[PDB]
């Protein structure tokens, strides 16, 4: 299969994630220096959430120019902290969730018999 | 909080794997059985709007030979990509804040 796509695509995913949790902790800033703008931010991306990463910043560009800033620094610094866990927590993570996946279905299986 | 954080990112990835593993399996049966490609692919197009573990929930009552297909596939793509991802993360972000600031010059 076509590793290198699926290893983009994942990525591009990764990033549009790691985007909306900078918007979160941005958000959560705002509350402890200024309030009303939190919640400007927050409904802003009510309607804007619907979109890649790279887009949604574009789209705050435009209107908020200073958070669009913060947020690029804070999604580069939660990537800094999160990405070398990544490798071992998605292995560890696939394999609990097929092992509770797994018994679940056998346990369906044992009960249609009961 | 950075252990919040890089759990739910997990999830999140994991979520996307599952639905990458199930074009896989489409792909797959596209070969030995069309009629339950195109099953496949219409259940994932109406089943898809909620995290990977909820629709391996839904299509185990219906199909669950490829739930466990589904399973199998995932582990592997898992494996296949893990250990890119440090680097393209950091790369890509990198790349992309650049991206941006470069534009908002304007």
């Amino acid at each position: 299969m076509d590793v290198k796509h699926i290893a983009k695509q994942t990525t591009k995913t990764l990033i549009s994630y790691l985007t909306y949790q900078a918007v979160r902790t941005v958000i959560g800033q705002l509350a402890e220096t200024d309030p009303p703008r939190s919640l400007w931010l927050h409904q802003f991306t009510s309607q804007e959430s619907i979109q890649d990463g790279e887009r949604y910043l574009e789209a705050l560009f435009r209107e908020q120019p200073d958070l669009g800033f913060r947020i690029l620094t804070v999604r580069e610094h939660l990537a800094e902290m999160v990405a070398d866990y990544l490798p071992e927590m998605l292995r560890a993570g696939i394999q609990q969730a097929n092992l509770q996946q797994r018994a679940q279905q056998l346990e369906r299986m044992t009960q249609v018999s009961e």
